[PDB]
């Protein structure tokens, strides 16, 4: 069934600004959206920022200043960091805006006439920092920045309140078993699946209904008023998860800004979405209340969440590092680096050993040797005399590989795609360590035109699959090798022998990464 492809970040609160965290989050949606872009789907990427709230309010009125003129400028800061680290993401979604607010009064709506919303009291716990209602399992004894002995959560650690009040509910107790029964006939829904085998047991264990409103004095007054209740407003995260379902029916136009709110979704093709990018603190609101918000107003449901070991909400500035490193590199080390854990180091000492390891000696190197005046004596694509079985190995791993990377990028798993790719450059480089085409040069003219040409292929493959890690690279590498345009994209090009021989290659000037002082 052929539709928009639909890869979304979270929304990220705009009490502080932008990190690391977010950049991270952004850049595993980017790339994602890129690599179906690659394959030539359509793509609607959406990222933003979720403005409204207890915690919100209570920064703006630190940094004392009206919420709205904080989150504008804020919600800046996001925009400029995202432009700054070269995302290619299709819109990026406030929940200030006014067509946000329809969508959310709609779904609100529905949820209602569904019997689904009730007026009740929540008696319990709550964490501001988290907007997270908790449990009395969930909290210990701790302290506040007074160093006071206070209540704070095990989830998080930031600091418990007691919350009395009037509240509507939502009946998520309703929804245990199609949850469940969601889960176990899509298995692949919530990655990875030592988080999907948390989510099950947690719900297994029983759900409580949910306060989706709260009395208005309680946020400041900064929040969507309850549709036909002005005494209350919607819970930051009904308000922040309908985003999606917004975003999906935005039309946008060649600058960027929002044009139009679609009345049915389906219009655009785009939900529900295909992969929700997320991390792991906020497992819960993505995998049990979204999916049962959607299920209460009949709604198509995600197919993939995928949570990683990062927190969405001693320095590391992302911008800074790029300038030092390069903006692609400093993003291959970010997903190769880490997969599902906060475990694997982002040292200096471990960024720079990745960087002239794998990017130079690795990639590098081999781009350099396949385009050489030295080797590469007409500056061209040869063509290729008859195969050795060493030559026929090699070939057999460069045309498996985009099967085995297309599988990972689907997962989705991006460590693992890149971790696949740099096993078969490995490969290729130690092929032509064997073959040492600069004696070739000299001895057998005929043999290199083999050589070299398995090398270039090899090396163009690669580059395509890694296009979505390395945006810019991938440009310039296939400038050196002088692939046509229309080869970079599609998954046509994934196959062996796209490019013909006799292709030219493009002019000299030239390092593609380099190296640096330990
Ligand atoms: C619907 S995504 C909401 C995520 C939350 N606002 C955060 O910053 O972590």
């Amino acid at each position: 069934v052929e539709k928009v492809f639909f890869v979304t970040s979270p929304i990220y609160y705009v009490n502080a600004a932008p990190h690391i965290g977010h950049v991270y989050s952004t850049l595993i949606t980017d790339v994602i959206g890129r690599y179906h872009r690659v394959k030539g789907e359509r793509v609607f990427a959406l990222t933003g920022t979720d403005e409204h709230g207890q915690k919100v309010a209570e920064a703006a009125k630190q940094k004392q200043v009206s919420p709205y003129d904080f989150t504008t400028a804020v919600a800046g800061e996001f925009k400029k960091c995202f432009e700054q680290m070269d995302y290619s993401i299709d819109y990026f979604i406030r929940t200030t805006n006014e067509q946000h607010k329809a969508v959310v009064k709609e779904l609100w709506t529905k949820l209602e006439q569904k019997g689904d919303i009730y007026l009740g009291r929540y008696e319990g716990w709550y964490s501001i920092s988290d907007e997270s209602f908790l449990t009395p399992q969930n909290i210990t004894d701790g302290v506040d920045k007074d160093g006071n002995p206070c209540k704070v959560s095990l989830e998080s650690g930031h600091v418990v309140t007691w919350v009395s009040e009037e509240n509507y509910m939502f009946r998520l107790s309703a929804f245990r078993e199609r949850l469940l029964e969601w889960y176990h006939a899509n298995p692949g829904c919530i990655v990875p699946e030592f988080r999907r085998r948390e989510v099950i047991r947690a719900v297994e264990k029983g759900l409580p209904d949910l306060s989706v409103s709260r009395a208005r004095a309680t946020l400041h007054n900064w929040a969507i008023p309850v549709p036909g209740n002005p005494d209350h407003c919607v819970y930051v995260w009904l308000d922040a998860l309908t985003n999606y379902l917004t975003g999906s029916r935005l039309r946008v136009d060649e600058s960027g800004k929002e044009v139009s709110l679609v009345d049915d979704f389906n219009e655009l093709e785009r939900f529900p979405a295909d992969v929700h990018v997320i991390g792991k603190d906020i497992l819960k609101f993505h995998a049990i209340y979204w999916p049962a918000f959607l299920l209460s107003a009949g709604l198509p449901l995600p197919k993939k969440i995928v949570a990683h070991g990062w927190w969405t909400k001693n320095v590391f500035d992302p911008v800074e590092k790029a300038e030092e490193f390069g903006y692609d590199a400093l993003k291959y080390f970010l997903l190769r680096e880490s997969g599902f854990s906060d475990d694997g180091d982002y040292s200096d000492k471990n960024m720079i050993a990745r960087l002239n390891g794998e990017l130079a000696d690795t990639l590098g190197n081999l781009v350099m040797r396949c385009t050489s005046a030295k080797i590469n004596v007409n500056g061209e694509w040869p063509s290729p005399a008859a195969y050795t079985e060493e030559d026929e190995s090699l070939i057999q791993l460069i045309k498996d590989l985009p099967g085995t990377a297309d599988h990972y990028y689907l997962i989705p798993d991006i460590q693992k795609a890149i971790i696949a790719v740099f096993d078969v450059l490995r490969a290729i480089n130690a092929y032509v360590t064997d073959m040492a085409p600069w004696k070739l040069v000299k001895t057998d003219p005929e043999r290199l035109r083999t050589v070299l040409y398995i090398t270039l292929e090899g090396v163009r493959v690669t580059t395509l699959l890694l296009s979505p890690i390395l945006p810019r690279k991938s440009v310039v590498i296939f400038d050196m090798l002088g692939v046509p345009e229309v080869h970079r994209k599609g998954i046509e090009n994934f196959e062996f022998g796209a490019v013909p021989p006799g292709t030219r290659l493009g002019p000299a000037v030239e390092v593609l990464f380099s190296k640096r002082s330990t």
